């Protein structure tokens, strides 16, 4: 699988990211992929980050945005005017975690950044590929899905993706497997 690949190189990404204890280690990558039969050697990186990469309290696919945005001399909120929008390709986004769809803080979640790149005449990013649910007791799945956003799972790296995930909190082996059940 091409898509697992891609979220064990997100999950080397979401590694790099200082364990807090109140988010969850992520890491996102951001593909240009030609459509049709596609081939892997053709996908285009765009951009990548991981949480809490850049300054505040950044995620993983925020800070991926905002990486672009600032080689482009413009705010993460305006990325969608400068992201590629070409006839034959399409972007995606790999995620090791479901897009949050709220976030306690109350910055804005980032589906919601997800959603906004599709603007003007800007395709956006047309698809997101991620590893686990985001753990825990509306989702950004759901979310995704309202906007016109597609999105695959992932199977197969979950416990490797949710204990990066949660190295920075105290319940984080309860918290592990209470999200492996949820399989
Ligand atoms: N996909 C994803 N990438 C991240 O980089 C990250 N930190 C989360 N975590 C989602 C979780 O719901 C939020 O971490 C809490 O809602 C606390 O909100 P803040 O992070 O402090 O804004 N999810
Ligand atoms: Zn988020």
């Amino acid at each position: 699988s091409p898509h697992a690949k891609y979220l064990r190189e997100c999950l080397s990404l979401a590694e790099k990211s200082p364990p807090r204890p109140t988010n969850f280690r992520v890491g996102a990558i951001l593909v240009s992929r030609k459509e049709g039969d596609y081939k892997t050697e053709d996908d285009r990186i765009v951009s990548t980050g991981y949480t809490m990469e850049l300054a505040g309290n950044t995620h993983a696919e925020q800070c991926c945005l905002s990486n672009y945005a600032a080689v482009h001399s413009v705010p993460e909120d305006r990325v969608w005017e400068v992201l590629p929008s070409e006839p034959d390709r399409k972007l995606v986004m790999y995620v090791t975690m479901e897009p949050c769809g709220k976030r306690l803080s109350g910055n804005l979640p980032c589906v919601q950044r997800i959603i906004r790149t599709r603007q003007g005449d800007r395709k956006g990013i047309q698809k997101i590929y991620f590893g686990v649910k985001e753990p825990g007791t509306s989702e950004g799945c759901q979310m995704l899905t309202a906007a016109g956003i597609d999105w695959q799972v992932v199977n197969g790296l979950e416990r490797e993706i949710l204990e990066v995930a949660v190295a920075g909190h105290e319940n984080r082996e309860e918290e592990v497997k209470a999200a492996l059940d949820t399989l």
